[PDB]
C-alpha cells in the first residue's frame, strides 16, 4: 500500500532539501507534503520575526490540522526537525501512525523539552565558522545561528555531491533552536508524544550529530527501530537519497 | 586564462538556478559570483517592497560597484536577467569584458527599455496557470507575475530531471516584469550599454521565448556571436549545465 508522507526539514534550511527524495517516494505512489517553517526557505519572515518554537512549527501543525479527517501520515523529522515532529505528536498524536526521526534530535518525555538540545551544545569541539548571535524578544534573548560554508562542507556535506553543498550555500538562511523558548516549556507528554510509534533512521557518517549521541538519545527515550543508511552524511536525503528512500519504504511496509 | 564571471538570474527565481553551473566554472579554475537580486530566492524582501527595475537590480549594480578596480568580468544574464545586465552595462561598461545573453531579453538603444518585453507580451500563447497580479505603488500600478507548476513544467522545465522541477516548484516567487517602470525609463545610450561586448547563447528547445522571438531581438540589435545550446530548454542551467558550461567557456576563449 501507499501512504502520505509529511516531510519536515532542519533548521537553517527548508523545503528545498527533500527535492531528490519527494520524487522518489512520489514515483512509488506514496503522497508526500514537505512543509516549509517560518523564517525557513523561502519563507518571507525574517528569524527575528519568528521568537518562539510554537511559531516556527506552526506551518506544520497548521499542514495536519487541515488533514482529511481520519488520514494518518507518516511524519518525518530531520535534524531539529525533531523537535518539530515531537511536537506535532503531542497535538495530533492520532493523525500520525508513525515518527521518524531522520538523523534527528529525539526529545524524551521526562526532561525539559530543550534537554538533547543542551546536551548537544556541551558537547566540545564548538562549531567551526557558524556565527552566533542574539535578539531581544518579549520572552527574553533568543540565540539565532547561521552556519558558516566550511563548517556545512566538512560537517553536514562531506558526501554530498558539490552541487549540492553549493545549492545550500545559496540557500541557507540564519535560524534558531529556540533552546530559550523550550527550556521553559512543559515537557512532551507521554499521551500524545509518548504514545505515536517511532522509529530511528541514522546515517553511518553523520558529522553534524556523532554516532553516540544518537545512540545516547535513543538510550535515553527508545524507539521500534533503527535503521542505518551506510555512507550517509547529515544531508542523507541529498547524499543517499535512493537508500533514504529505501529506509522510508521499509518503514512504510513495517508500519 | 580564467575570468571572473558574474552570474545573473531570471525573475521569480533566485541565485539558486546556477548551483550546478557555478562548481563547473569554478572547477575549471574561474570565478563565480552568483548575484541574488532584490525579492529573488531568499531575499527578505517581498516583490511588493521592490516597486522599481533599479531597487531589483541593485545587487548587481552593487556587486559591480564594489569589484576591485580594473578587473572586468563576464556578465551573463539569464531571461529578464538580459534586461539586467543591460542596466548595469549603461553604468559600468568598462567593468564588464563581455555580455552574455542566455536565453534573455536583449535590450535595443533605440525604443523604450521595456520594447522587447512588451513585443513579448504581445504574442499569443498566454502564460498557463500563471497568476497575474496588480500592486499600486508611489509610481502607479506594477504588474506582478507567479508561475503556475503545469506552465513551468511544460514551458521552462521540460528538459530537466525532476528534481530540478520539484525544487524550483519549493523555490520559484512572485515575481515582476516592471514593464510599466521600464516603458517610463531613459532608452539604454550607446555610449555605455551599446559600446560592451555582447554574445548571445540560446537553447534549442526554448519552450517560454520562441526561437523565433529570439531572432527577432537579435535582429533587432546584433551580436558579435550566437551560441546554441541543443537540446536546452530555458532553464539551460539545470538541463544542459555541461554544454552551458562548454559555451561560456569557448565565449572566454573568445574574448580573452
Amino acid at each position: 500500500r501507499k501512504h502520505h508522507f509529511v516531510l519536515v526539514h532542519n533548521a537553517y534550511h527548508g523545503a528545498w532539501i527533500w527535492y531528490k527524495l519527494k520524487p522518489l517516494l512520489e514515483s512509488a505512489g506514496h503522497r508526500v507534503t514537505a512543509v516549509e517553517l517560518a523564517a525557513s526557505g523561502i519563507d518571507p519572515r525574517p528569524i527575528q520575526a519568528v521568537e518562539t518554537v510554537d511559531e516556527y512549527s506552526k506551518p506544520l501543525i497548521e499542514t495536519l490540522k487541515s488533514l482529511p479527517e481520519n488520514e494518518e501520515v507518516i511524519l518525518v523529522g530531520f535534524s531539529f526537525g525533531g523537535i518539530n515532529i515531537a511536537l506535532a505528536a503531542d497535538i495530533f498524536p492520532a493523525k500520525i501512525k508513525v515518527l521518524v526521526f531522520l538523523n534527528a534530535f529525539l526529545p524524551d518525555t521526562t526532561h525539559v523539552p530543550s534537554h538533547v538540545l543542551d546536551k548537544y551544545m556541551e558537547m566540545p569541539g564548538g562549531l567551526g565558522d557558524c556565527e552566533f548571535s542574539s535578539h531581544e524578544t518579549r520572552n527574553g534573548t533568543m540565540s539565532l545561528l547561521k552556519m558558516g560554508p566550511k563548517f556545512m562542507k566538512a560537517r553536514l556535506y562531506q558526501n554530498c555531491p558539490i552541487e549540492d553543498y553549493e545549492l545550500a550555500k545559496m540557500l541557507h538562511r540564519q535560524g534558531s533552536f529556540f533552546t530559550e523558548d523550550l527550556s521553559k516549556k512543559e515537557k512532551f507528554s507521554e499521551e500524545g508524544y509518548g504514545s505515536v510509534q517511532r522509529v530511528y533512521v541514522m546515517s553511518s557518517e553523520d558529522k553534524a550529530i556523532p554516532c553516540d549521541f544518537i545512540r545516547w538519545m535513543i538510550d535515553n527515550f527508545n524507539v521500534s527501530k533503527v535503521y542505518e543508511i551506510d555512507g550517509g552524511d547529515h544531508m542523507v536525503m541529498l547524499s543517499k537519497p535512493q537508500k533514504l528512500f529505501d529506509s522510508l519504504s521499509a518503514i512504510a511496509t513495517d508500519y
